[PDB]
Formats: C-alpha cells, structure tokens, sequence
C-alpha cells in the first residue's frame, strides 16, 4: 500500500523511517532489512530461506526495547538503511564482497540490540551486572554483539545456515569488529586513523578506492557504520528534529535516575538545565561534523549533499542561540 | 604443625607450593594469601576483617577446578606467591603504593579462576557460550575477572568494603588491566613494550626504578604478573618438572576433546605425538627466556639467579630429549 510507496525510497538518504514504523505496525527493522536483502539479492547469494530471515528479524526487532525512546528498533532500522546507502557510494563501487556487504548490514541491524537506554558510563558508575560481566570495557557494544549472535540460535533463526565455515568465521569477525567500533569512547582514535587513511588513500582510474588488505577494508566499514550511527544531524530537518526529541527524552530519563541516586547528573541529562540547541550544536561541532567532513574527504564528492545538509542544520540550530 | 616451616619460604623463589597444598588440606591459595596479607599488613591498612578475607579466599579457591591438572588453585597460589616475591625485589623498593600492591596480589589470586582447562582458541572453535559472551576476545581472561569480582558479593566476602569509592575504582581498573594482560595472545605486544621501557629506564643512584605515572606503574605490574604466570621454568627443577607434567596432562585432555570432535588437534595437545622435552626447550627459547631476560634487565641484577636457574633447567630438558 502506502508502505510499498515509502519503501521505494529505500536507496535514498532521508527515507521516512518513522512513517514506515507506523505503517508496518512497529516493524521498521524487519521490513527495511527484508527490502534491502531483496534489493541486494542477498537471499539468493547466501541461500537464506525467506522464512528464516523474517523469523530472525522479528525476534531481533523484539529485543529492541519499545520503552527506550532513542535506542530502539527505529534507530536500528535507520542505521541499517543509512549503511545501505553509504555502501552504494560511487567511490566504493565493487570494492566490497557480498559477504562484507552482508556483514556491514547485519552489524547495523544488531548494533544496539537490547539497549537499556543508559550509557556505558552510567552502567559502570552504578556497578551494573553488565559492567561486571564486561569489565567496564565497551560494555553495551559487547552485549549487543552477544545478544545479536545469540538470537541466531533460536528456532529457524539461523540466517547464516548455508554459509561455508570459512564464510561464517569471517562474517563473525567483521561483525564484531564493526559493532565494537560503535563505542563512542573509540571515536577519537577511529577518527584520527581515518584522517590518516584519507591522507594516503589510493584510487583506480575509475576513481574507486583501493583497499588491498583486511585492516584497510574493515577500517572503512567500521567508520561507515559509525557515520550511519551518527547520521541524524545529516538528515532532513523534519527527521533530525524527531531524533533529537528522542535522544533528549532518553538522556533525561537517565538524568532522573542519576538525580534519584544522589549522583552527579551526566552532561545533557538534566531536564532542568540542559539546552537542546546548544547541545546539538556542540554535538555537530565536536563530533558529527569532524567525522562526516572526513568521510566526505574519503569519498569526495559523493557525500557533498550529506555534508551540505549537516552544515545547514548546524546553521539552523545555532540561529536561535544569542551570540556576540 | 609442619606447614609453618614451609611457609617460612613464602618470601623465596622456589617455595614448596605443592607441599603447602598437601599440608593445608588443598587450601594453598587461602593459606598463602592469608600469610601474604598478614606479612604486608594489608588487613590493617585497608581495614579488611580477617574472617571476611578467609571467607572470600575459601570461596575463590572453591571456584578453581580441582579436576583441572594445571589451571587449579595450586597455580593461583603459585602466581600469587611469585608476584609477592617479585614485588619485594630491591629495584622496586618503595615504588608501589599499598593499593597497587593489593591490586597485583588480588589480580594474581583471581587471574585464572573458573578455568575450564581448555584454551581460548578451543572455546572459540567450539562456539562455546563463553566465546559468544565475550566476542572471541580474551574470553578466559574476561571471565576470570568477572568471576573474581562477582564473588566479592557473596556473604561476608567483600574484602574491599572499607576502601574508599575512589580506591575501589582505581583498584578495579588496575586488576582488570593486569588480568587482561595475562592473555598469552598479548605476550608479544606486552614484551615489545617492556623492551621499550628497559631501553629508556630511569633509576636512582641505588638502582631503584623511577616510574612517572599510571602508564609506567601498570605496565610494570602487568609484566610482573605475566612473568609470575610464566615463572615455572625459572623455579627449582623439581617444581618445574611437576608443572610440566601437569600442563601436559591438561593439554592432552584438550587434545582428546578435539580428536573426539574430529577437530585439528592443537599444538602440543596430541598425547600420541608429543615431544614434551623438546617442547619445553622451545617454550623457554621463544617465550620464557626472552621475557625473563628482559625483566632481568629492568631490575638488574636482582633477577640474575632466576635467569641462571632458567638456563640450567633449559639444559635439563634438552639433555632429556630421547
Ligand atoms: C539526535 O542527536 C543525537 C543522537 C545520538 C547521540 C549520541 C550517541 C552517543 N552520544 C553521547 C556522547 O558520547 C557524545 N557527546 C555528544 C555532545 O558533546 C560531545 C560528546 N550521543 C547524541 C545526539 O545528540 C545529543 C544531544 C545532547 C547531546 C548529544
Ligand atoms: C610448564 O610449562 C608450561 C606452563 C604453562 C603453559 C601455559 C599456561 C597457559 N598457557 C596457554 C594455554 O592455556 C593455551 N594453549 C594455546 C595453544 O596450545 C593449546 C593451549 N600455556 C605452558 C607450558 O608449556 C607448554 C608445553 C609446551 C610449551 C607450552
Ligand atoms: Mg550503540
Ligand atoms: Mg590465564
Ligand atoms: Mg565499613
Ligand atoms: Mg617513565
Ligand atoms: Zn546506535
Ligand atoms: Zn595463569
């Protein structure tokens, strides 16, 4: 119906993912993954039974928390679809194998599963069972990976059942490498290396990037999924505003639990004292734009429109903050 | 009775740790930890109730598997006692705080807890729940930490209850840093960095090391406990021989599991095709001597005897190849 019409934009930056969420009965991750797997012919390439795929996807989506305002199945679907668009960037044409493509998309789908709506630092500071299990290191991201893989064991859920042993081992490694790179504490190191990769990048005559080993390849996929994870401010304003509403609700819910515990309230988590405009401008200035201008460098000029939107959105949000 | 005369060597390399296990009713970890904590006055410094210490130690010791030949409570006791000795080396006098000493000793005591007697690679290859939990990375070592800390939560087991919040945080970070560094897959990187530290080491007039910050201190502690973990071949030969017998028994049991599942048998785990003595010599040549020669460099000349014993023991296994 209308849904099929909205899913026509699946290859475009700015897909109305919230509409798809409404229209699909709160199943945007399932419907968007299915569409992209069909679009990329992934079922045939990897002999994935369509019943298996949908079963796994619905279980996966089920394990995103409905009551978590940002880190839910809509965010998962958004990162999946954004990664799907970045994979098709002309600078990367025929660079990645189907398995590498499958790894990047699967990693995006699972990358925040079972997210509790609080940060790693909160989990560490409250002596959580999760932090105890993971020794305070990439606590959430390790857990997302564990849950995402573990769900493959449920009945008729093994979508990788017809991969070779070699393929499965390789996919598992890449997926781990990619989701661990979504840990924000690794952002500055990822960025510093991505900048150096750009400085020395090699291209064919056709202008596609030359990535001739695993380290270079996985580094590009890591930063690709990281960009997609941090892509909200690069989206049309009507979408970006909705993401901003959700993250601040999630942050203030964490702030409320911190205040109740007599804890220092984390930056941007105090509903009484935070400023949304200032918060987003700082986010863009110190995190999102430095990352995206570096990606844009890597794939120039593929991402110029994305970078333009980001810069317009930054200009917009700063316009109501009084300045000298 | 006789346990007390053996415990007099708790300050010595080559403590009769197997004797201690027998004489203590297979409580070598509890006995040795209690002795060290009393010796270093750690109960008073950190206000650790003695019953709480003993209760935690007994529970920790119970979570080392009695049916695992090498990675059991005797190995934990050995690495604890060996770290205790390394910490007292003259070149390290007054270098570490009591909290750093506590962290090294606690890390040593928990560093292989709940070890199942199979390798990280075996756990990964067999798609174990543990490898699934830890995404194939430092699977055992992450697990040893989780268990060692979790046991603090059992009744009357929180030996850190009277540390400040900041002290707990700092100790927790150090213990994690140390135990994750015992993952053998990190040996080459750890050693490479230890060589770098030796090349640029700063000592006072009396040859005491001058560490400048957390990075320096934690690096020395990481390598110290790694040395203690890999100290078997530097011990008096009779100790070394028993340790070799035990690790081969545990390796062989893993190979039996691999063979039974139709897997490639891991290096040195095939009881039908082993060269125990040749393998100990290769172990020393490629892993243990390069590490201990580098440690000996750092604390020169404190570890000269240890190095000499290593080289003697190398010749024992060499002259013992059929
Ligand atoms: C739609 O907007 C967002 C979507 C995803 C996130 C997000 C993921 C992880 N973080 C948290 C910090 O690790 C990074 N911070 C950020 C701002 O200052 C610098 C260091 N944030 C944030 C968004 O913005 C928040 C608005 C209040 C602050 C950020
Ligand atoms: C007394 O000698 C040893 C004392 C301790 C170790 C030791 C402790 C932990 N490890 C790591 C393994 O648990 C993991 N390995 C990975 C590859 O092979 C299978 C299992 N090894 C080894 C010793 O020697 C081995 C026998 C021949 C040389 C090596
Ligand atoms: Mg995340
Ligand atoms: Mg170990
Ligand atoms: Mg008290
Ligand atoms: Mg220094
Ligand atoms: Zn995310
Ligand atoms: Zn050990």
């Amino acid at each position: 119906d209308v849904l099929a019409k909205e899913l026509e934009d699946v290859n475009k930056w700015g897909l109305h993912v919230f509409r798809i969420a409404e229209l699909s009965g709160n199943r945007p991750l399932t419907v968007i993954m299915h569409t992209i797997f069909q679009e990329r012919d992934l079922l045939k390439t990897f002999k994935i039974p369509v019943d298996t795929l949908i079963t796994y996807l619905m279980t996966l989506e089920d394990h995103y928390h409905a009551d978590v305002a940002y880190h839910n199945n809509i965010h998962a679907a958004d990162v999946v679809q954004s990664t799907h668009v970045l994979l098709s960037t002309p600078a990367l044409e025929a660079v990645f194998t189907d398995l590498e493509i499958l790894a990047a998309i699967f990693a995006s789908a699972i990358h925040d599963v079972d997210h509790p709506g609080v940060s790693n630092q909160f989990l560490i500071n409250t002596n959580s069972e999760l932090a105890l299990m993971y020794n305070d290191s990439s606590v959430l991201e390790n857990h997302h990976l564990a849950v995402g893989f573990k769900l493959l064991q449920e009945e008729n859920c093994d979508i990788f059942q017809n991969l070779t042993k070699k393929q499965r081992q390789s996919l598992r490694k890449m997926v781990i490498d990619i989701v661990l790179a979504t840990d924000m504490s690794k952002h500055m190191n990822l960025l510093a290396d991505l900048k150096t990769m750009v400085e020395t990048k090699k291209v064919t005559s056709s202008g596609v990037l030359l990535l001739d080993n695993y380290s270079d390849r996985i580094q590009v996929l890591q930063n690709m999924v990281h960009c997609a994870d941090l892509s909200n401010p690069t989206k049309p304003l009507q979408l970006y505003r909705q993401w901003t509403d959700r993250i601040m609700e999630e942050f203030f819910r964490q702030g409320d639990r911190e205040r109740e515990r007599g804890m220092e309230i984390s930056p941007m988590c105090d509903k009484h004292n935070a400023s949304v405009e200032k918060s987003q401008v700082g986010f863009i200035d110190y995190i999102v734009h430095p990352l995206w201008e570096t990606w844009a460098d890597l794939v120039h000029p593929d991402a110029q429109d994305i970078l333009d939107t980001l810069e317009d959105n930054r200009e917009w949000y700063q316009s109501t903050i009084p300045q000298a």
